[PDB]
C-alpha cells in the first residue's frame, strides 16, 4: 500500500495513457530469461520504467527494466521487461505498483512469468510449470502488498486468494498445450514465493517439499495478490530452471549460471506458448 | 519495542487512571465481530483511541475502535472495542501497545478473542475454539512485539511461551462450558497468526493444517506475547466464523462476507460465555 | 545490504588494520555463554565495537560485546565477543557486518558459534551440535542480510547455500572429536534460525521438528549467509543449552536461566574444541 496514494497510480496510468496510442487489455509481467516475448510484440512503444512518473526504476538492469506496449496474438498487451523483486530493496508496494497501474490502464488480465527452481521430483529442468496455487511465504510472516490502509477504489480488506489462477484460463492452458500436440504436458504445480536473494539449502527445499510447493521463487506472489485484489484474471507460468532437495551428495546443488533451463531454448518456449495463449484470453469484447 | 518509551506508557496509563475512576483488573480485546461484549459493561466509561495520549488511532474504523471500562461479571473490565492489526500498517509495537498500558493500569489478566479460518476438520463454523497453543508465523521472521531493546521494567529479553495460555483458566474455561450444560463443546486448539490481510489460499491452508494449526488469524499473538512478558494471566477463545482446505473442488472457498459464523448468534455465545468466565478469574484480592 | 557502503567497510576494515598490528586469517563469533574463547587467544587485542568507526555498537551488554584478537592454536584470529541479533533492533545488515569486514581485514575462514535449543530428540543437553545446515526461516520471508543492491565487490546476486558448511572442515571436525576420543560424538544437525527474543511454544516446537531442524536460535544465519557471500570458508557448531517439544505436560518448558548446558563445563568444551579445530582450519600459506 504505502508510499503511493491514488493520484499516484491515477497520474501514472493517465501519463502512460496520454503518451501511448495503445491502451492494453493484458499486462504480461516477463520472468528472467523470459523478457524475449518483447520480441513478440507489434506496434510496440517502449517506455522506460524511469521514464515513467512514479515508476519504480531498476536497481541494476535499467536495460531489461523497461515497459513495451504493442500486440501480441490479438490482444492489446503491456509487456513489463524486467520485473521488481523485494530482494533488490524494493519494498512490496513497490514490486507491485505496476500491476495497480496496469489496471487503471485498463487492463484486465494478468498474466504473470517467472523461473523457479524444481522442488517436485516429476519435474525436469525445461519444464513448464502452469501455477495453480501458491504458498505467499513473506506474506505469512507480514510481507503482503496489501499491507497498510485498504483502498477500496481498488479492492477489498480481506480479498481471498483460494481462486487466484483463474480455472478457466488453466483449462484453456492444458488444453492448448494439448492442442499444439507437444512433448511433456504442461506441468501444474504450487509455486512457493521465497523472498530472500541467496539460493535454498538442502534443508530449506526440503521444508519446500513438505510444505507442499512444487516450484521456489522470489517473485509473481506480489503481483498476483494485488491484480486479483484488483479484480484482474490472473494465470501464469513457471519456467523450471534447475532443481534440488538432497544432501546425501549435493553433486551439482546449483549455482545460478545452471538456471536458463536450456536458456533460449525453453525461454523461447513458454513465450510462444503465452503468446499462443492470447487467442484464450477472453476480449472485452464479451465475445458472441 | 521501538517508537513508545516507558513514560509514554506511564503517562497513557496516568491519564486514563486520572480520567476514569475505574482501575481495571481484566482488560479484553474483543475480535471482528465481538465488539458487542462491550454493551454487557456496567458502569462503562468510553474514551475514544483517538483521545487517549500515545494511543495508536484506527486506520478506518475508529467507530468500533472505542475503549470501554466499566464492569463485567464481578470483574473491573477494560475492553478494546476494534483491536490493530499488523495488516492495517501498525507496527507490532502499536498493536501491543494498549497490552502495556493496561498492565500500568494494574491489570493482571488479558482475555483475548478473534475471529479465524477453520483448519480443523473437526471444527463447525461458529464453534468456539479455546485457544491453548498458537504458531507465531510473523515472528518467526522477525515480527515480534519484543524486537528492540528489552525494558526490564515490564520483563524479561526472552519471555517463554510455551506457558501463555494459563492451564488453569482453559480449565475454568473447559469446565465452566460443562456448567451451563452447552451444545458443541468448547473447542481447543491452536491459533496459527498470518499476518496478511488477504484470505489464505487452499495452498498455504494445507500448509497450515501440516503445521498443527487449528484455526487461521491475522491477530492476538502480538498482544499474547507481551502480555505474558508483563506478567499477565492470558487466555481467549477465537471464534470460527468458516472453514477451508480443498483444491479439489473450492465449491465455496470464502469470500469474508462468509465470515459472521451466525454472526449476532454466535457472536452473542462467545461473549457471555467471556462473560461467565469474569467469575473464574482469580481476584486480586487473594480470595480466601 | 543498506545503511551502509563499500567505503564503510573499507574505512573499518583500514581502521582496524592500521589499529591493529594483527591481520586476522579466522574470525570467530562466539555464541551465549561461548565468549570465553576469547581467553585462549593470545598477543590478543580488545577493540570495543563503540571504539571501531562503523561497527554497530551494542544495545545492553558492551561488556561482552567486544572484538579481541590475538592468536588460536596457530591461527591467526579475531573473535566477536557478543555477537547482534536481529532481536535487539539491528536490521540484519548491522548484524552481519562484521562478517564483511573481516573478509576485508583478509578473514578467509568463520566460525560460528551459538547457543541453541534442543529440538532433536537424540540431543541430550550439553550436546554440541556440528551445523550441518540450516533453515532461514526469517530469510523466506524478507528478512536476509543480502537484501538489497547486490555489491558484487563483495559476491554474487544470488548466491547458493546448499554448501555453506564446507564439508571438508565438518570432517576434520568430527574426524577431531574422535581423536580426542570423547563421550558423547560431535553431534550433527541442522539450525533453524527463529527470529524473535521470546521463546517458542510447543506448537512451534512441533513445527519446527516437522520443518527438519535440529537446534533452534535466533542468530549465526545471518552470518553464515554474508560470510558464504564473501566466499569464506564456514563451520560451526551450536551448544545445546536445553530442549523442548511436548504439551502433555510441558513439566519444565525452560524459561532461559535453564539455558546453560551446564555453563562454564560444556561451554568450556565447545571451546576447546574449537581452539584445537585451528589446527584444521588450511592455513592461506596452501600447506605444501
Ligand atoms: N528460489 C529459487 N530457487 C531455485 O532453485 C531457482 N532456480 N531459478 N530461480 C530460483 N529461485
Ligand atoms: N486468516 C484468516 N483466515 C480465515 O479463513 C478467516 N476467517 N475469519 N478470519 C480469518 N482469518
Ligand atoms: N530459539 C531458541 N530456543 C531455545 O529453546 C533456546 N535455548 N537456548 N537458545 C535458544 N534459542
Amino acid at each position: 500500500e504505502n508510499g503511493y496514494t491514488y493520484e499516484d497510480y491515477k497520474n501514472t496510468a493517465e501519463w502512460l495513457l496520454s503518451h501511448t496510442k495503445h491502451r492494453p487489455q493484458v499486462a504480461i509481467i516477463c520472468g528472467s530469461g523470459l523478457g524475449g516475448l518483447t520480441d513478440k510484440l507489434t506496434q510496440a512503444q517502449i517506455f522506460d520504467y524511469s521514464e515513467i512518473p512514479n515508476f519504480p526504476r531498476s536497481t541494476v538492469p535499467g536495460h531489461a527494466g523497461r515497459l513495451v506496449f504493442g500486440f501480441l496474438n490479438g490482444r492489446a498487451c503491456v509487456m513489463m521487461q524486467g520485473r521488481f523483486h523485494m530482494y533488490e530493496g524494493y519494498p512490496l508496494w513497490k514490486v507491485t505498483f505496476p500491476v495497480r497501474v496496469f489496471h487503471l490502464l485498463g487492463v484486465d488480465t494478468l498474466v504473470v512469468t517467472n523461473a523457479a527452481g524444481g522442488l517436485n521430483p516429476k519435474f525436469e529442468v525445461g519444464d513448464i510449470m502452469l501455477i495453480r496455487d501458491h504458498i505467499n511465504l513473506p506474506g505469512f510472516s507480514g510481507q503482503n502488498p496489501l499491507r497498510g490502509p485498504n483502498d477500496e477504489r481498488f479492492g477489498d480488506r480481506f480479498p481471498a486468494m483460494s481462486d487466484a489462477y483463474d480455472r478457466t484460463m488453466r483449462q484453456r492452458a492444458l488444453s492448448t498445450w494439448k492442442q499444439m500436440g507437444e512433448q511433456r504436458e504442461l506441468q501444474e504445480g504450487t509455486y512457493v514465493m521465497v523472498a530472500g536473494p541467496s539460493f535454498e539449502t538442502v534443508a530449506e527445499c526440503r521444508v519446500l517439499q513438505k510444505l507442499g510447493a512444487d516450484a521456489v521463487g522470489m517473485s509473481t506472489v506480489p503481483e498476483v495478490i494485488v491484480a486479483r485484489h484488483c479484480g484482474l484474471r490472473v494465470f501464469g507460468f513457471s519456467l523450471i530452471t534447475n532443481k534440488v532437495i538432497m544432501d546425501y551428495e549435493s553433486l551439482e546443488k546449483a549455482n545460478h549460471e545452471e538456471v536458463l533451463a536450456a536458456g533460449k531454448q525453453a525461454a523461447q518456449k513458454l513465450e510462444q506458448f503465452v503468446s499462443i495463449l492470447m487467442a484464450s484470453i477472453p476480449l472485452p469484447d464479451k465475445a458472441s
